[PDB]
């Protein structure tokens, strides 16, 4: 029943990129056989998101060597099971399944091609203003990760419209 | 049930401005919380051969049960490949009447035609409908030739 | 082998390696991952493909094609890979109605991809994954445009396409 893992869809902010509570993630990823399925997107509510100071934003969620969330950009990283897909209370699962490949991705391996995921998008959906989202599978040397980074543009409110992206297993 | 689609086909199953003047292959497939999508559109005759504007829209829009309302298929044939709110986007992320936010849009890089000097966007939005739940696809076209947009696909979070 | 089925198979797959399984010019010159997957009337699959040796690290021409032909029962025919080996099929194969045989012309059998050229953006190409090239039997065909006297890689990409059965 458990193929998925997110956070949980919300209108409220959720997540932390430069001040508490500054954005709104929505991260999803799907087990389909030895793919996930990922879909993201990233909205400013406060803050520098909406006014900002830099050229690119990044964010990262880290695992351990068993699948385990370690640090997540979300507030109180509610990134877990969808809740419902278990009639059981704490229902298991293997973290592993939904882990980027170690052999395709190695770890400490962001500057390798194959480890990078392409997406051009638009910021705020404004087609005068083409991004690109990087996300890259196991960039930390120690367990799994997913990072994401969006170009961004300066003095102006970041939000990334949906995306997706699609990597191979570990498990 | 894993599959929502039109039935592959060879000959024309959709109106546009004309009936049954193009090919539309649409399909929607189950994994978890997502649906993964498959969309193209091929002019086939009239207008959708010799382009009188620079964009194309077409919407699916169901109601609050998941039930299609409209479509542009020349006959009913959107349907379970031989829980409705298990593939309607997700109200929640993409706000009803939600077209104008960010999140709700889904921007695909293709090319009309499969012709590399024909660079076009496809943007996919979530919820556009203020009632009940929808599919939107838009594609950028080129007045005064035919209209084709490739194989894409986008991806969701659903409802249920 | 060089292409694995795994469970009722829901993926095949280039099996994980972290040296060269493809021969694109000459072999073992570079490394391929393919990753089909089953997903209802989807297929969803990914690709990668980075030079290791040869030509591969020094481009002579501006594109790249591959191309895995099976045939009408669905069984692998040629492919790219250095073990040039290999359940329904048919669950796997592109749709033969929708992308037409020998249809590699029809816009519809054709999905395009953005990427950078080594994850380089100031290097961006295009990725054309074509269904059903093959005037018989099944095909998936693969062509990247690359850069003369530089290095080929091509990023992870994915694509989509409907099953024949
Ligand atoms: C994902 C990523 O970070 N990609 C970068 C790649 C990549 O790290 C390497 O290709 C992997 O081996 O590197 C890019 O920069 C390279 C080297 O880092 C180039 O600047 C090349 O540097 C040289 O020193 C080299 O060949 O190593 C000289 C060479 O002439 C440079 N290549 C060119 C033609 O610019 C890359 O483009 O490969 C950047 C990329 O973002
Ligand atoms: C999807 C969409 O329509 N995007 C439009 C956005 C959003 O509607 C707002 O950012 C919502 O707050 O508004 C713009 O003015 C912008 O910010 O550049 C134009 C852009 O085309």
């Amino acid at each position: 029943g458990i193929q998925t893992l997110w956070t949980p869809p919300t209108s409220n902010p959720n997540c932390t990129v430069y001040t508490e509570s500054d954005s709104l993630l929505s991260l999803c990823l799907t087990k389909c056989g030895a793919h996930v399925l990922g879909s993201v997107s990233l909205t400013g509510v406060a803050g520098t998101m909406t006014n900002m100071a830099e050229t690119s934003l990044a964010i990262e969620f880290t695992f351990d060597d068993t699948g385990k969330l370690l640090h997540s950009p979300l507030v109180n990283n509610t990134f877990s099971i969808r809740q419902g897909d278990s009639p059981a209370s704490n229902p298991t699962y293997n973290a592993l399944a939904f882990m980027p490949n170690s052999t395709l991705y190695a770890r400490g391996g962001s500057g390798e091609p194959r480890n990078n995921y392409y997406v051009q998008t638009y910021l705020r959906g404004n087609v005068q203003r083409p991004i690109t989202l990087t996300v890259t599978f196991n960039s930390a040397a120690t367990g799994y990760s997913l990072s994401f980074k969006w170009t961004a543009v300066v003095r102006e409110k970041f939000a990334a419209p949906a995306t997706s992206f699609c990597y191979i297993t570990e498990q």
